[PDB]
Formats: C-alpha cells, sequence, structure tokens
C-alpha cells in the first residue's frame, strides 16, 4: 500500500497522499488528515510555488514506496480512473474520469513507477488536460498548469 486518503474532520476524502522515495507527498490544496497511523502526525514542508507538501517517510515504511521517473516518452500511462495520454507535454483523460478528491493521485507507467502526481483538471470538452507536478532530471519540480484549470 503506497497511496493513502487525505480525509476531514467528517472523514470524506478530499484527496491523496502518496509514499515515494523516502517521502510522504500530498498536494497543498488538499485539506484534511492522511488516514494512516504512521503519517496522521508528520511535520510538513510547504510549497505554494508547486501546490506541494511532503514529509520524510517514516522508516517503518520505506520499502513501502514508489519510484519516480523522469522518463516519460508519450504514450499512454496509468492512472486510478483509467488511461492517461501523454502527448505534446500534456497529460489527458477523457472528461468525466477525474473530478474532485482525485488530487494527489499519482500516474504510473507500466512499470509501476510514478512520472506525475495530480493537482487537477482543465476541461477541453472531450478531454482533459491534466495539471501535474513532475520531476527533472535536476531533482526539481516542475507545476503545469493549464489554462482555467479545476483543483480536485
Amino acid at each position: 500500500d503506497r497511496t493513502f486518503a487525505v480525509k476531514n474532520e467528517d472523514g470524506k476524502i478530499m484527496g491523496y497522499a502518496v509514499a515515494m522515495e523516502g517521502k510522504v507527498i500530498k498536494p497543498l490544496h488538499v485539506k484534511g488528515t492522511i488516514d494512516h497511523p504512521a503519517l496522521a502526525k508528520l511535520k510538513f514542508t510547504k510549497s505554494s510555488s508547486y501546490d506541494m507538501e511532503f514529509a520524510k517517510l517514516p522508516t517503518e515504511m520505506k520499502s513501502d514506496a514508489f519510484g519516480y521517473t523522469t522518463e516519460h516518452p508519450e504514450g499512454f500511462y496509468n492512472w486510478h480512473h483509467g488511461a492517461v495520454q501523454f502527448s505534446g507535454g500534456r497529460f489527458t483523460i477523457p472528461t468525466g474520469a477525474g473530478g474532485p478528491g482525485d488530487s494527489g493521485r499519482p500516474i504510473l507507467d507500466n512499470s509501476g513507477k510514478v512520472v506525475a502526481i495530480v493537482l487537477g483538471g482543465a476541461n477541453e470538452g472531450a478531454r482533459t488536460a491534466l495539471s501535474v507536478v513532475t520531476w527533472n532530471k535536476k531533482g526539481a519540480a516542475i507545476k503545469t498548469t493549464h489554462e482555467d484549470t479545476v483543483e480536485w
């Protein structure tokens, strides 16, 4: 288990957090507590520029953490709701496949490695371009925001 629900006071899922490369990672706008005993009360460092906050992964996990990859050839990828196309520097899904509550879900290749973290989507009719966080070869974070993005 490597993906965790972020729940508010009522218990409603507001988004998701991932265990990835010695870190706990969740979108900044996603409000609530991570539904996991080892993850609930950690010290988080926030980044408004990239809509991301992170904590040092509890050393009881470690073996349960995603690997990240900087290799995103053009093609199709995996996420909880189906196929994500990567084409022209853009991650897209069919409109309707993603919505509020999906912020924080990872986009994966077939080897099970993370390529991106979902922040939200801009509706373009048939397709929805996903706003994401990726990391370059230098390890630097990149936020890709599209025109008229809806936070999820």
